[PDB]
């Protein structure tokens, strides 16, 4: 609930989340990225399950590439759970996709997987 | 396009996807197939379609699944506009059944 | 169907598979958009659609891509046969770029 | 090549893979599974880059869950690459689809990960 989840989280990579979890089940922050055409900070908005069922919390959230200093073209969304306990963990699954022309739309996307932990 | 997306959309089952885009890339809106509330955000600066993303928490009034679903994909306008997604959706679970979390599927979107 | 399987499909941008179903559950054949060598298994006793997945590896005499896509789909008989699936593409790469390795796509076959 | 592949693998859930990589860039073996409706080893096939490119070897392969003994309607295919060295690794996402009715179609495909260590 709004507590687990807020809070400074960092992936694999070495890349920082940033997230308040509302009571209406919102989640908004601040995404910097370890890679990619990403220079600072993006703003991050999502959802996840004000009232979960030993079972993760299930969440989800977009970054679109673009803030006042670049513009990749390009928005990721990671799936996943949150998993509490002193192991605080929250494993997700994203999506990357570029904007592309028709032509190369077969192209557009990437998939990958990312494990966030708790500071 | 900002407003090229602001709009009703449909999907290839009959979904129904509200939307409205903010100046600043904002995505705000409703889905149903009842109702559930969407947030996501859009590059407000396009070059090519125009990248999107939105989730889906599937909790309302109503009913409680225990899931959220992301859209990621591209805006494509013209005449005939529309939304080419992929799709993740994650029910939370179980450590044991983790590995069966997550089902990937894909939608076309369109205002017919 | 095996022998409804067996044959020449073809996807939404031209490329062309040509399969044969094994009595035991193999398929063996070849796709191109030049020609390369595919394998893959499929339920040689199914209930609902025939759960398949067949593998290319961008290799041939010609061109080597360093990648290979899996298919991963079920095949629906009928009138209108199809093969609807998703696949995923892996390149070869660095650990610096192991992240952006996999791209996700969906691809429906028809006879026509 | 061949040898780097070829060998006994399992992955982070106790599954066994066990592999012979071919001079064509064929792959066969058999598959244990440590979890789903599956019952004893199921026949696997696929293909690998046998000219790889410091970057990893691109492969994939297929498993139709049925045997003499059990079916599940559903297929795994797993796609990714081999990273030699001592630590020798294949990093995988797989895609599993089991046979549905149209209506349902929807959700017929489950995704994840797996990292195979080779023993």
């Amino acid at each position: 609930a709004e507590a687990g989840i807020t809070g400074t989280w960092y992936n694999q990579l070495g890349s920082t989340f940033i997230v308040t979890a509302g009571a209406d089940g919102a989640l908004t922050g601040t995404y910097e990225s370890a890679v990619g055409n990403a220079e600072s900070r993006y703003v991050l908005t999502g959802r996840y399950d004000s009232a979960p069922a030993g079972s993760g919390t299930a969440l989800g959230w977009t970054v679109a590439w673009k803030n006042n200093y670049r513009n990749a073209h390009s928005a990721t969304t990671w799936s996943g759970q949150y998993v509490g306990g002193a192991e605080a963990r929250i494993n997700t699954q994203w999506l990357l996709t570029s904007g592309t022309t028709e032509a190369n739309a077969w192209k557009s996307t990437l998939v990958g997987h990312d494990t966030f932990t708790k500071v």
